[PDB]
DNA sequence: CGCAGCGCGCA
């Protein structure tokens, strides 16, 4: 079983992708409707989650120095992300960001879209199956996080 | 039941980006020591599964036409990955980027290590209990596929 | 403190 996980793993870097590619395809749409662009939904999106630091931000992929910063002083510029303390300033290592209720109505119209999808590709499932996956990956999940902090 | 459905979508999202910084923070390895921007490891995942044209390439993303092919001249200017006919001037149709040796040896590299890792992280279960999530997973995935077709 | 607004069809 040393050749199976390999697979396992592959399929996963698959299915994962195909979620990818989807996605912005099927999006697309309204990253023209708010005229943002991919690399940026992506960024909406982690703060979809709950608020974020730009230094919090970069360690997540790519260590750009401000080269993700010249991507984050667009997207407040949109009106999308709002500030931290409206206390005026030229620091950027200071605040901390979060979605703006603009930043917010597009999220809203995100997961309506695959909040539909979704909900489709699926609306024939045994839930008492389909959460006996959910569990599995909240697992390799919760392990993932539990090494996510470590080395 | 109408709503259930929801939070297992934002947790999908979640989870990726969760595998999507361990592969990240954790590959960070062999991508300075192959000289690689992180994103381009990206790039090479897919044409680990087939051959592959920059077209293509940018079909999995949004509209980077002209945005995605410094990353790909990134891979053939710099090394791995091959090019099809060694030498064509800027046309991308008669361009087919391929795989060079070690556009292998790398995903040959990558993917033993974020395996050793996916090999501890699940070893506690009977090979019973994930088959199943696969399956589910596979369809899932075949689904998306297809309704990747229509656009 | 490494770039952004462009190859919608081209036999």
């Amino acid at each position: 079983m040393v050749r199976r996980i390999e697979d396992h793993i592959s399929f996963l870097e698959k299915f994962i992708n195909d979620v990818n590619t989807l996605t912005a395809k099927l999006l697309k749409d309204l990253q023209t409707e708010y005229g943002i662009s991919a690399e940026q939904s992506h960024v909406l999106n982690m703060l979809s989650i709950e608020a974020l630091t730009v230094g919090q931000i970069t360690e997540k992929q790519g260590v750009n120095k401000a080269a993700v910063s010249r991507r984050v002083k667009k997207l407040l510029n949109a009106e999308l992300v709002k500030l931290e303390k409206p206390d005026s300033n030229t620091d950027q290592r200071l605040k901390i960001i979060k979605l703006s209720n603009k930043g917010k109505k597009y999220i809203k119209e995100r997961k309506a879209i695959m909040s539909h999808i979704a909900s489709d590709m699926t609306s024939d499932f045994d839930s008492k199956e389909i959460e006996k996956v959910r569990q599995v990956l909240e697992i390799i999940d919760y392990r993932i996080q539990s090494y996510t902090s470590k080395l």
